[PDB]
Parts: C-alpha cells; sequence; structure tokens
C-alpha cells in the first residue's frame, strides 16, 4: 500500500483544519492536511514535508491519531498529531485554514476519509 499521511496540529486545545480547493467533489469541505509519502521517506519525513509545502510551517510529528483509512486496497490513509515548531500557516493549495475547538469538530464538513476521525479528534483536544 501507499501510504498518505495527514497532520492533526493542534496548539492549546484548538485543531488547524484546512478547507479543500479541489477536486469538485472535495472543494468546500475540510481536511487534516497532507499527502502521499515518495519513496524513501519516513512517515516523519513525508508528513513535515507535505505541511512545510502546504503550510509554509516546520512541525514537530508526534503520535497516530485515529485508525488507518483503507482509501484502496493500495493506499491506506494515516494521521498523527503534530505541534508547530516555527512558522504560522498560511493556505497555498487550501481554499481556507481555520483553527477550531472541542464542540466545533463535530459540526465541520469534512472530506469522506476523515469522518471516521471525528471522536478521536474530539478527544484529543478534551485531553481524553
Amino acid at each position: 500500500k501507499q501510504i498518505v499521511v495527514a497532520g492533526a496540529l493542534i496548539s492549546r486545545g484548538t485543531l488547524l483544519v484546512a478547507q479543500r480547493d479541489r477536486p469538485a467533489e472535495l472543494a468546500g469541505l475540510w481536511e487534516l492536511p497532507g499527502g502521499k509519502v515518495t519513496p524513501g521517506e519516513s512517515d516523519a519525513d513525508a508528513l513535515a514535508r507535505e505541511l512545510r509545502e502546504e503550510l509554509g510551517v516546520d512541525v514537530a510529528v508526534g503520535e497516530r491519531l485515529g485508525a488507518d483509512v483503507a482509501l484502496n486496497d493500495a493506499m491506506t490513509l494515516r494521521a498523527y498529531r503534530v505541534t508547530l515548531r516555527s512558522g504560522s500557516p498560511h493556505p497555498h493549495d487550501h481554499r481556507a485554514l481555520r483553527w477550531v475547538g472541542a464542540d466545533e469538530i463535530d459540526g465541520l464538513a469534512w472530506v469522506p476519509a476523515d469522518r471516521a476521525w471525528v471522536p478521536d479528534l474530539v478527544a484529543a483536544l478534551s485531553g481524553r
């Protein structure tokens, strides 16, 4: 399986979410930003590179968040908690960025692949 890594950037019990601009079927919906691991990268290398490219920030990559998602038979999607070491996030590809708290996560319109992470993300902001 190809691995796609996503980041849950958490700061003082708020989470950075990123609203997709493409393709049409996901545009307007919200995600944990990230992308494909390229051959030879660790999960951490790939995720740090992706958030550098997409947000212009340097993150420190931590623990897994939630369950892996089977995107297909050939592709798996995995989230990690991350923290903000340097930079201030600005959307490069995305339509918008938002910081949300625990009681804001459930009402967001998530991309489908991310939806099952909602409990896990709420628990992360809650300390539970």
